[PDB]
């Protein structure tokens, strides 16, 4: 019988710097997290380009996961997480995986968020043509979690 702690009392904000970078991203099959979001800011709105992800805090072995229904070609990926009112809460301890659409049947990593909260990198040709794109969290955080920014950006 956990007691709810209601956050819905609006505060002027600390940060007036922009909060969210949206971008049109490859149309994909199915969005899948296993993170309670918060304020209605789902991974869905995030990676649609409507306004950022706030999750709850991560455990290990949670997922964010992205999967496309035909082959996807991938130039660059970037996951950019906290934001200047929240920079606390980031992605810790989380790798970004993908899926290739042939060559190996598991998950590999591809990048890790580093000690800015960003994971951002150019995509090797092995890696670039995907199924799925997924974030896996190795350890329990002490934070929430927010998503700024969600790019995967195609070769066109
Ligand atoms: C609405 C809000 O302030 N959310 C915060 C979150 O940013 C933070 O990481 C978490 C744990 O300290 O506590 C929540 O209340």
């Amino acid at each position: 019988h956990h007691h709810h702690h209601h956050s819905s009392g609006l505060v002027p904000r600390g940060s007036h710097m922009q909060s969210y970078f949206p971008h049109q991203n490859p149309p994909a099959q199915k969005i899948t997290t296993t993170i309670e979001d918060y304020y209605q800011h789902s991974i869905q709105n995030a990676y649609e380009g409507i306004d950022f992800f706030w999750g709850k805090k991560p455990k290990k072995g949670d997922t964010l996961e992205f999967w496309y229904g035909r082959p996807l070609q991938i130039k660059r990926v970037t996951f950019r997480s906290g934001n200047a009112e929240h920079i606390t809460d980031q992605f810790y301890n989380t790798v970004v995986e993908v899926l290739p659409a042939f060559g190996d049947n598991n998950f590999t990593t591809i990048l890790h968020f580093d000690e800015f909260g960003l994971a951002d990198g150019d995509v090797e040709e092995e890696f670039s043509l995907v199924k799925a794109i997924r974030l896996r969290v190795n350890a329990d955080s002490k934070y929430w979690v927010i998503l700024s920014e969600i790019y995967i950006q195609t070769p066109d």
